[PDB]
């Protein structure tokens, strides 16, 4: 078996490897990559996303989200307070401002440190789920607006139709921004873009090992446990890689800096934070191997996760006794 201990793999395609975007995410896996549950894929240097950033700064941020924090240091929630709109030429004002900037740091180790110290004593502001893309729509390569469907990936495999889309977005990010330990939607691959800007640090389970990490967050927040059965699927629960370390779950920790791709695979879950003003461009995706994941998927149902208009589809054709059970 190929990467048997679940490390983080890190590509370097050629452009010419990076014309068929299907086989070259079948070869990593082929070389074991997603037993990590995450990969990271360098692209090639004559390769980019869009000539120039020069002017996003008109892009609305409609609702950006505080982030609020409760519990303690390795161990908390938070929950997501609306604010008033704001320009991305705002939000990058505001991500450099005093109050919310990076503070002076070392390295990556010791923002880290930083990071996991005072990250509840602080509530940045996020701009996440932005439908849309800030790849040219001549970017021929590794477009994430350009991609197969999920739908069509299903309809390939099991010769089912249906309804449904699916479309990238946009995460606007500052210091301290975090994303909570998840799985995606029906236990789909996801892939992630920096465009532009400081670096993100990600944390990823194995996906063989998901259960230890669920077992744990169960015994970490046992209220929230007892009203859902899925509770991870409302992205709000942190759990610091010292409290994993101490619990015995296996993980890894890998940055991602501008211009690098983040594969996701099924049931890897995932948390992470950014290092200061950045913006990325993440979708979901489908292979072949994922259909028995999204059979697999544990899904929310005391209503506090959103299931888009897509994911219906989903569990209707792979999970029909949950969907009839949800009518
Ligand atoms: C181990 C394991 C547990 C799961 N629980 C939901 N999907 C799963 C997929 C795997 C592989
Ligand atoms: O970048 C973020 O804020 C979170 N992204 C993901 O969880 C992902 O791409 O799968
Ligand atoms: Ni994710
Ligand atoms: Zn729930």
């Amino acid at each position: 078996a190929q990467n048997p201990n679940c490390n983080i793999m890190i590509f370097h395609p050629t452009k010419e490897e990076f014309n068929d975007f299907d086989k070259y995410i079948a070869y990593m896996e082929s070389q074991g990559a997603h037993r990590a549950g995450l990969a990271k894929i360098i692209p090639p240097k004559e390769w980019k996303a869009r000539e120039t950033y020069d002017n996003i700064s008109e892009i609305l941020i409609a609702t950006p989200l505080q982030q609020v924090a409760s519990g303690r240091a390795g161990v908390f929630t938070q929950y997501h307070k609306k604010k008033k709109a704001m320009t991305v030429g705002e939000y990058r004002h505001l991500a450099n401002s005093k109050k919310y900037q990076t503070p002076p740091h070392q390295n990556f180790e010791d923002l880290e440190r930083k990071y996991w110290k005072n990250r509840i004593y602080n509530s940045p502001i996020y701009g996440a789920d932005i439908s849309g893309s800030l790849f040219d729509e001549n970017t021929k390569q590794w477009n994430l607006g350009h991609l197969g469907t999920i739908q069509d990936l299903l309809e390939k495999e099991c010769g089912v139709v249906i309804e449904g889309v699916n479309t990238p977005y946009l995460y606007f990010g500052m210091w301290k921004t975090t994303f909570a330990w998840h799985t995606e939607d029906m236990d789909l691959y996801s892939i992630n873009y920096l465009h532009l800007g400081e670096p993100k640090t990600w944390y990823v389970v194995p996906p063989e090992h998901g259960q230890r990490l669920e077992r744990l967050a169960r015994e970490l927040f046992p209220g929230s446990s007892r009203g859902c059965g899925a509770f991870l699927r409302h992205k709000v629960a942190l759990i610091s890689p010292t409290v994993l370390k101490e619990n015995g779950i296996p993980f890894n920790r890998i940055t991602q800096e501008a211009g690098e791709f983040m594969v996701t695979f099924p049931y890897g879950y995932h948390a992470g934070f950014n290092h200061g003003f950045n913006c990325a461009e993440a979708i979901n995706f489908a292979t072949p191997r994922w259909i028995d994941y999204g059979k697999m998927a544990s899904q929310c149902s005391c209503g506090e996760a959103r299931v888009t208009f897509s994911m219906d589809a989903f569990v209707r054709i792979l999970q029909p006794e949950r969907y009839d059970l949800w009518k």
